[PDB]
RNA sequence: GGGUUCAGAACGUCGUGAGACAGUUCGGUCUCUAUCCGCCACGGGCGCAGGAGGCUUGAGGGGGGCUCUUCCUAGUACGAG
Protein backbone atom coordinates (compact mmCIF):
# COMPACT_ATOMS: atom_id res chain seq x y z
CA UNK A 1 0.00 0.00 0.00
CA UNK A 2 2.54 2.53 -1.06
CA UNK A 3 2.10 5.91 -2.45
CA UNK A 4 1.50 5.57 -6.25
CA UNK A 5 0.98 8.78 -8.32
CA UNK A 6 -1.47 9.01 -11.40
CA UNK A 7 -1.07 9.79 -14.73
CA UNK A 8 -2.54 9.92 -18.07
CA UNK A 9 -0.63 9.33 -21.02
CA UNK A 10 -1.80 10.33 -24.66
CA UNK A 11 -3.31 13.83 -24.14
CA UNK A 12 -2.72 14.30 -27.88
CA UNK A 13 -5.18 12.64 -29.25
CA UNK A 14 -9.17 12.36 -27.55
CA UNK A 15 -10.13 10.11 -24.78
CA UNK A 16 -12.55 8.09 -23.53
CA UNK A 17 -13.38 9.87 -20.46
CA UNK A 18 -12.24 11.66 -17.24
CA UNK A 19 -15.22 10.62 -15.20
CA UNK A 20 -16.17 6.94 -14.76
CA UNK A 21 -12.14 7.18 -14.88
CA UNK A 22 -11.15 7.42 -11.84
CA UNK A 23 -14.63 6.21 -10.84
CA UNK A 24 -13.14 2.45 -11.15
CA UNK A 25 -10.25 2.23 -8.91
CA UNK A 26 -13.08 3.08 -6.21
CA UNK A 27 -14.82 -0.45 -7.41
CA UNK A 28 -12.55 -2.60 -8.49
CA UNK A 29 -9.31 -1.09 -7.28
CA UNK A 30 -10.34 0.97 -4.47
CA UNK A 31 -8.62 4.28 -4.42
CA UNK A 32 -10.25 7.68 -4.04
CA UNK A 33 -9.01 9.91 -6.55
CA UNK A 34 -7.61 13.96 -6.53
CA UNK A 35 -6.96 15.73 -10.19
CA UNK A 36 -4.35 18.20 -9.01
CA UNK A 37 -5.29 19.41 -12.90
CA UNK A 38 -7.74 19.05 -15.87
CA UNK A 39 -7.98 18.85 -19.05
CA UNK A 40 -8.18 21.88 -21.80
CA UNK A 41 -9.03 19.69 -25.14
CA UNK A 42 -7.87 16.42 -26.72
CA UNK A 43 -6.98 15.75 -30.07
CA UNK A 44 -5.07 18.32 -32.10
CA UNK A 45 -6.69 21.29 -30.62
CA UNK A 46 -5.60 19.94 -27.16
CA UNK A 47 -4.41 22.67 -25.28
CA UNK A 48 -3.02 20.98 -22.03
CA UNK A 49 -4.53 20.78 -18.11
CA UNK A 50 -4.11 23.18 -15.57
CA UNK A 51 -3.70 22.92 -12.08
CA UNK A 52 -5.51 23.02 -8.81
CA UNK A 53 -3.37 23.86 -6.30
CA UNK A 54 -1.38 26.76 -8.07
CA UNK A 55 -4.58 28.07 -10.13
CA UNK A 56 -2.21 28.63 -13.27
CA UNK A 57 -2.56 27.16 -16.69
CA UNK A 58 0.03 25.23 -18.66
CA UNK A 59 0.24 25.66 -22.33
CA UNK A 60 1.60 22.90 -24.13
CA UNK A 61 2.80 22.99 -27.62
CA UNK A 62 2.59 20.28 -30.77
CA UNK A 63 4.99 18.07 -31.75
CA UNK A 64 7.91 17.94 -28.95
CA UNK A 65 9.33 15.57 -27.13
CA UNK A 66 13.27 15.50 -27.49
CA UNK A 67 13.25 19.74 -26.56
CA UNK A 68 10.24 20.61 -24.64
CA UNK A 69 8.04 23.16 -25.91
CA UNK A 70 8.35 25.91 -23.95
CA UNK A 71 6.97 26.74 -21.07
CA UNK A 72 3.64 29.45 -21.08
CA UNK A 73 1.91 29.67 -17.99
CA UNK A 74 -1.75 31.72 -17.57
CA UNK A 75 -2.43 31.86 -14.15
CA UNK A 76 -5.25 33.77 -13.89
CA UNK A 77 -8.11 31.55 -13.95
CA UNK A 78 -11.49 32.54 -15.60
CA UNK A 79 -9.22 35.64 -16.77
CA UNK A 80 -9.55 36.17 -20.47
CA UNK A 81 -6.49 35.88 -21.79
CA UNK A 82 -6.42 31.87 -20.67
CA UNK A 83 -10.45 32.13 -22.39
CA UNK A 84 -9.22 33.60 -25.67
CA UNK A 85 -6.01 31.59 -26.07
CA UNK A 86 -7.67 28.51 -25.18
CA UNK A 87 -10.71 29.60 -26.37
CA UNK A 88 -13.72 31.47 -24.51
CA UNK A 89 -16.31 27.88 -24.65
CA UNK A 90 -13.50 25.80 -24.28
CA UNK A 91 -11.81 28.05 -21.64
CA UNK A 92 -15.06 28.38 -19.53
CA UNK A 93 -16.45 25.06 -20.98
CA UNK A 94 -13.68 23.00 -18.63
CA UNK A 95 -14.79 25.93 -16.42
CA UNK A 96 -18.46 24.37 -16.05
CA UNK A 97 -17.06 20.89 -16.44
CA UNK A 98 -14.39 21.46 -14.33
CA UNK A 99 -17.06 22.33 -11.67
CA UNK A 100 -17.83 18.65 -12.30
CA UNK A 101 -14.63 18.03 -10.34
CA UNK A 102 -15.72 19.93 -7.41
CA UNK A 103 -18.45 17.07 -7.38
CA UNK A 104 -17.63 13.37 -7.81
CA UNK A 105 -13.78 13.43 -6.35
CA UNK A 106 -11.55 14.66 -3.47
CA UNK A 107 -8.69 16.98 -2.33
CA UNK A 108 -5.22 16.75 -2.01
CA UNK A 109 -4.68 15.36 0.98
CA UNK A 110 -0.49 14.44 1.71
CA UNK A 111 -1.43 12.22 4.88
CA UNK A 112 -4.15 10.09 3.33
CA UNK A 113 -2.05 9.57 0.39
CA UNK A 114 0.83 7.88 2.01
CA UNK A 115 -1.42 6.22 5.11
CA UNK A 116 -2.29 4.26 2.08
CA UNK A 117 -5.80 4.38 0.86
CA UNK A 118 -5.48 7.15 -2.10
CA UNK A 119 -3.61 8.49 -5.05
CA UNK A 120 -2.41 11.91 -6.51
CA UNK A 121 -3.68 11.92 -9.90
CA UNK A 122 -1.66 13.59 -12.67
CA UNK A 123 -2.57 14.27 -16.44
CA UNK A 124 -0.57 14.59 -19.24
CA UNK A 125 1.50 12.56 -22.12
CA UNK A 126 4.86 11.58 -22.15
CA UNK A 127 5.40 11.83 -25.91
CA UNK A 128 4.47 15.09 -25.51
CA UNK A 129 6.71 16.61 -22.49
CA UNK A 130 3.86 17.98 -21.21
CA UNK A 131 2.78 16.55 -18.11
CA UNK A 132 5.90 15.21 -17.07
C1' G B 1 24.75 4.30 -96.32
C1' G B 2 26.20 0.27 -91.19
C1' G B 3 22.00 -4.00 -93.12
C1' U B 4 20.70 -5.86 -98.68
C1' U B 5 20.22 -6.07 -103.81
C1' C B 6 26.14 -5.28 -109.50
C1' A B 7 31.29 -6.42 -110.76
C1' G B 8 36.63 -8.75 -107.26
C1' A B 9 37.61 -12.17 -104.24
C1' A B 10 37.43 -16.16 -100.03
C1' C B 11 35.20 -20.70 -97.14
C1' G B 12 31.65 -24.22 -96.00
C1' U B 13 28.62 -26.15 -100.07
C1' C B 14 25.88 -28.38 -104.64
C1' G B 15 27.05 -28.84 -109.68
C1' U B 16 31.64 -33.13 -114.22
C1' G B 17 31.95 -28.00 -115.95
C1' A B 18 30.65 -22.78 -116.54
C1' G B 19 28.78 -21.49 -112.14
C1' A B 20 25.43 -21.28 -108.13
C1' C B 21 22.73 -21.36 -102.28
C1' A B 22 16.98 -14.86 -98.65
C1' G B 23 24.32 -19.64 -96.28
C1' U B 24 28.50 -17.09 -94.52
C1' U B 25 33.14 -12.97 -95.19
C1' C B 26 36.03 -8.28 -96.42
C1' G B 27 35.96 -4.83 -100.11
C1' G B 28 32.55 -1.42 -103.11
C1' U B 29 30.42 6.78 -107.05
C1' C B 30 23.52 9.01 -102.28
C1' U B 31 23.03 13.75 -108.64
C1' C B 32 25.59 22.93 -106.33
C1' U B 33 20.38 26.47 -108.71
C1' A B 34 12.67 25.39 -105.98
C1' U B 35 8.72 27.08 -111.37
C1' C B 36 3.54 25.50 -108.93
C1' C B 37 0.61 24.11 -104.13
C1' G B 38 2.28 23.97 -98.76
C1' C B 39 5.16 26.26 -94.69
C1' C B 40 8.57 30.41 -91.86
C1' A B 41 9.11 34.94 -91.91
C1' C B 42 9.40 40.10 -94.69
C1' G B 43 7.92 43.60 -97.68
C1' G B 44 5.38 46.52 -102.20
C1' G B 45 -0.02 47.74 -104.45
C1' C B 46 -5.34 49.02 -103.44
C1' G B 47 -8.94 48.96 -100.50
C1' C B 48 -11.68 50.17 -94.98
C1' A B 49 -18.41 54.65 -98.78
C1' G B 50 -13.71 62.63 -95.98
C1' G B 51 -7.36 64.11 -95.75
C1' A B 52 -4.40 62.98 -91.55
C1' G B 53 -0.96 61.61 -86.82
C1' G B 54 -1.43 58.49 -82.99
C1' C B 55 -2.93 55.68 -79.09
C1' U B 56 -6.34 51.41 -79.22
C1' U B 57 -11.18 47.45 -78.50
C1' G B 58 -10.45 42.19 -79.82
C1' A B 59 -13.83 38.63 -83.37
C1' G B 60 -11.04 35.26 -84.60
C1' G B 61 -5.09 32.37 -83.96
C1' G B 62 -1.48 30.91 -81.63
C1' G B 63 1.61 29.90 -76.71
C1' G B 64 1.88 27.11 -72.13
C1' G B 65 -0.17 23.26 -68.94
C1' C B 66 4.41 18.76 -66.17
C1' U B 67 6.25 16.02 -61.90
C1' C B 68 9.55 14.21 -57.34
C1' U B 69 11.61 14.23 -52.55
C1' U B 70 11.53 15.89 -47.54
C1' C B 71 9.52 18.31 -43.20
C1' C B 72 4.46 19.63 -40.35
C1' U B 73 0.21 17.60 -38.84
C1' A B 74 1.32 12.50 -36.63
C1' G B 75 3.73 8.06 -34.46
C1' U B 76 -2.53 10.23 -34.19
C1' A B 77 -8.01 7.57 -37.47
C1' C B 78 -6.88 2.12 -38.02
C1' G B 79 -3.69 -1.96 -35.73
C1' A B 80 -2.46 -7.33 -30.96
C1' G B 81 2.45 -5.78 -33.35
Amino acid sequence: DTPILTFMNKLDRDIRDPMELLDEVENELKIGCAPITWPIGCGKLFKGVYHLYKDETYLYQSGKGHTIQEVRIVKGLNNPDLDAAVGEDLAQQLRDELELVKGASNEFDKELFLAGEITPVFFGTALGNFGV
